[PDB]
């Protein structure tokens, strides 16, 4: 089997991407944030505290003939931006882009933090990291990909995110029309439960490439590119007036600037992020200070190749027995 679904930015800045997902019988379609940095599929639901729902579409398990309470199971997750959610668990039929998993754990939120409530366009998350990070207790549950894998034509999924445009998540096949040149594959460590890999270096604009190992994760659920302070300083030093602002919470730059590109290495290959992808616009409405899309990872504890980086590539998440990651230009 295979599946193919379009993923769409939630706003004009590509702050996140939503992908339609069919849950239950008859289908209930919710727009989920596909997140290769976590491993819980959770949804706004009929059980979510009413005051914490503000425009989201909810999953109602009592209206699904295939829903079954997973008795005794609970979940609770805290993300790296400080957001969180928790609740109980059902199993139900879940389909993405034509690909169907029966008996998928669907984690029903009883509580969500304010950032989730305030984002009316995101109806929940679909985790695509390794199942060892799944938070369901006392019986840990598998991701949608892990459940689908044996049925897929090939044990892979791909992320093809757009810049200010829709893109695609494919399951079970590599669309050879969706990228240019060849795909370069690189080793993955699953020791921390992430799609963790080591970039071979970077360049700023038209500058010379610096060969240096940068360990980080491929995380479709993180908006920005978070890299070591040394790397980030070298980037922003090429933008007149750019500075790190503790009051704003990162690097800002004059909105009048033309940003340089940023290149990262994948083995001997190179992925170029155009300067425009690094512009996240005014810090507040009407400001002439703009927020940068490359930020320091210092204090996070890991480097994160988020959407800013990933949307510059066609990315293969290879879930073969020895997992790997592939990157191609597009």
């Amino acid at each position: 089997s295979t599946g193919s679904a379009t993923t769409t930015p939630i706003d004009s800045l590509d702050d996140a991407y939503i992908t339609p997902v069919q849950i239950g019988t008859p289908a209930q379609t919710l727009n989920l944030d596909f997140d290769t940095g976590s491993s819980d599929l959770w949804v706004f639901s009929s059980e979510t505290t009413a005051s914490e729902v503000d425009g989201q579409t909810i999953y109602t398990p009592s209206k699904s003939t295939t829903a079954k309470l997973l008795s005794g199971a609970t979940w609770s997750i805290s993300y790296g931006d400080g957001s969180s959610s928790s609740g109980d668990v059902y199993t139900d039929t879940v389909s993405v882009g034509g690909l169907t998993v029966t008996g998928q754990a669907v984690e029903s939120a009883k509580k969500v933090s304010s950032s989730f409530t305030e984002d009316s366009t995101i109806d929940g998350l679909l985790g695509l990291a390794f199942s060892t990070l799944n938070t369901v207790s006392p019986t840990q549950q598998k991701t949608f990909f892990d459940n689908a894998k044996a049925s897929l034509d090939s044990p892979v999924f791909t992320a093809d995110l757009g810049y200010h445009a829709p893109g695609t998540y494919n399951f079970g096949f590599i669309d050879t029309t969706a990228y240019t040149g060849s795909i370069t594959y690189t080793a993955v460590s699953t020791k921390q439960g992430f799609w963790e890999w080591t970039s071979t270096g970077y360049a700023v604009g038209s500058g010379t490439f610096k060969s240096t190992s940068i360990d980080g994760i491929a995380d479709t659920g993180t908006t920005l590119l978070y890299l070591p302070a040394t790397v980030v300083s070298a980037y922003w030093a090429q933008v007149s007036g750019a500075k790190s602002s503790s009051s704003v919470g990162g690097y800002v730059f004059p909105c009048s600037a033309t940003l340089p590109s940023f290149t990262f290495g994948v083995g001997s290959a190179r992925i170029v992020i155009p300067g425009d992808y690094i512009d996240f616009g005014p810090i507040s409405t009407g400001s002439s200070s703009c927020f940068g899309g490359i930020q320091s990872s210092a204090g996070i504890g890991i480097n994160i190749f988020g959407d800013v980086a990933l949307k510059a590539a066609f990315v293969v998440f290879n879930g073969a027995t020895t997992p790997t990651l592939g990157f191609a230009s597009k």
